[PDB]
């Protein structure tokens, strides 16, 4: 029994129930279906469970952290519902996504009612100001990355900001920047959000933000290695300089070597020769295994900072599962 | 000149500027065009100023208010920007609308970032966790009442939910329900808000709130007869059953002729013939007339509220041009 399947059994069902309520305040009846779908889908509740993790580590309770951790599962969801909306995307966890069944309209009135779910939840934590300013500065810095990471592709988008802002270089600490903010930042907050539930040491909580911030990096960068070398090269049939692996490829390519990754990222349909020959320009500076080890830089600092915090045992094997470290040490 | 005129002149300036500011919190360079575009297109800031004046006239001061003014324009622009969207508008206010001049997709960007922008507004009031909390209740009212206003049509979306969900009949009173939430909660937002800034009276702010409320109403309705009665019959090419004079023709009808308007709305595209046909089962229940005298109602009644609030000159004198008074009564 993995850690997550015992946190699950341990916090899941008031997690759920903690979903539900907030969305459900002054929620019309022939709308709850809508509204509710997103949560009714599944997902790993990985940040969540992280939230009350930090909570129980730091003081020896986990409900009063309930509040928090709605709030980052929330959040992460309201992310989500938009995401399938802009990249069109219809499937999720397995099931077609709120655009999908509901229409990306209705979506919009669903992402929209997310967010005051999320302001609800906020004003039933312990320190309704403090939670207030640090959810808008988290969903600022997602939304931040989300813009960052569509303007690093190289092609394959129809709005003209996209396009027209599109960066012109993007390097690793260009990256690193976006991955910070795209996914790192929520993870931060989740565990920086447990540890402000049941504990005033500022300490604590600037580690615990850190530890989730370096855990969430080094999550990202294994993920973009995943989704290179597995369905091989979805994420340059995808067009996207904003990955790991294609970002150390490029900082280390010749001129020539790295004109022609890039002319191929830029097709406007990247068909399975493309795919491979990027790949082997990716293989021929050993980008993977570069990407590899900053990821492990990552995780190592994440241990660091997590290191800092009492009664860490549970939080140290969530973050193995999250940087999925046995894997990732395997490859 | 007029009160709009002369409370620009007075306030305009540190409204515009507040604007500015809290949406600038965190912005990136880059994105700052997008970001300040929809508050850079114009605009009567007719909230704002009603914000501003009730402040002043509740306790001699305006400025404390301006973060809630700030507030009820941010969320009106908020409201706006996913309405462009959705009903997928090329213009308003004379100019290229967010979607349309960035793209649908940075629009969702840009609107995402506007709820954070107002929830920096709302830290910055005299009373956060109250402002934050109202304020979550009037975007879920607007929200819904969005909802119901597209469920309220007769054809038109290509939406699952809006078509499948699309209510069987809307009578007067689900009309005015959803009025008071589309157009009435954030109007009778922006007054009680003023008051909040300045006072801790709670009659005070509910009357305000009250007077807002009425106010918008009686705004909405007459707005809704100028869209049949002048562009002639906009509402009626729209499929539009919450349309105040539809929805008070429905209520008096016979059957056939009630059965045909409702056919005439439900057509996929409205014929000038459809409309002239549709306008005259309008007028053969007086329905317009019928309407107006529903705008006099709750414009009465703002009046009634309004006299419970002290040195109310100027909210008089605001009332009668967000009403179009001496217009409805000319015509
Ligand atoms: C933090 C982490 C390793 C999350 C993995 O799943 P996900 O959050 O991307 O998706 P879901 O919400 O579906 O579990
Ligand atoms: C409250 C009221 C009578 C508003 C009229 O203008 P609007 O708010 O619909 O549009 P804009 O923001 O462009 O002035
Ligand atoms: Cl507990
Ligand atoms: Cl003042």
């Amino acid at each position: 029994m993995d850690v997550v399947s015992r946190l699950h059994q341990k916090y899941g069902a008031e997690v759920e129930k903690a979903l539900v309520r907030y969305l459900s305040i002054g929620l019309a009846e022939d709308f709850r279906e809508a509204v509710l779908y997103q949560v009714k889908t599944g997902g790993k509740r990985l940040r969540p469970l992280l939230t009350l993790a930090a909570a129980e580590a730091v003081s020896g309770q986990w409900r009063p952290a309930l509040p928090a951790a709605a709030i980052v599962e929330l959040i992460h969801n309201y992310s989500l519902i938009y995401d399938d909306i802009i990249d069109r995307g219809d499937v999720r966890r397995g099931l077609p996504t709120v655009r999908k069944a509901f229409g990306d309209n209705a979506a919009i009135l669903v992402g929209i009612w997310y967010r005051e779910a999320i302001e609800e939840a906020v004003l039933d934590t312990p320190k309704p100001t403090l939670f207030a300013k640090e959810v808008a500065e988290v969903i600022k810095a997602i939304d931040e990355g989300e813009r960052l990471d569509i303007l690093f592709e190289a092609a394959g988008r129809s709005d003209p900001y996209f396009v027209q802002a599109r960066w012109r270089e993007v390097t690793l600490d260009d990256y690193i920047k976006m991955v910070s903010l795209k996914t790192g930042a929520l993870i931060a907050a989740a565990a920086k959000w447990g540890v402000l539930s049941v504990s005033d040491d500022r300490g604590l909580a600037e580690a615990a933000w850190n530890f989730g911030m370096a855990a969430g990096v080094a999550f990202q960068i294994i993920d973009d290695v995943l989704d290179i070398y597995g369905e091989i090269g979805k994420d340059i049939k995808e067009h996207k300089r904003g990955n790991a692996v294609v970002a150390v490829a490029l900082s280390h390519l010749g001129e020539g070597e790295r004109r022609r990754l890039l002319e191929i990222l830029a097709r406007e349909v990247v068909e399975e020769a493309d795919v491979r020959e990027a790949v082997a320009l990716l293989d021929s500076v050993g980008a993977r295994e570069e990407a590899l080890r900053l990821a492990a830089r990552y995780r190592e600092e994440a241990e660091r900072h997590l290191a800092k915090i009492p009664n860490n045992g549970t939080l140290k094997e969530l973050l193995d599962f999250i940087v999925a470290r046995e894997y990732a040490e395997n490859l």
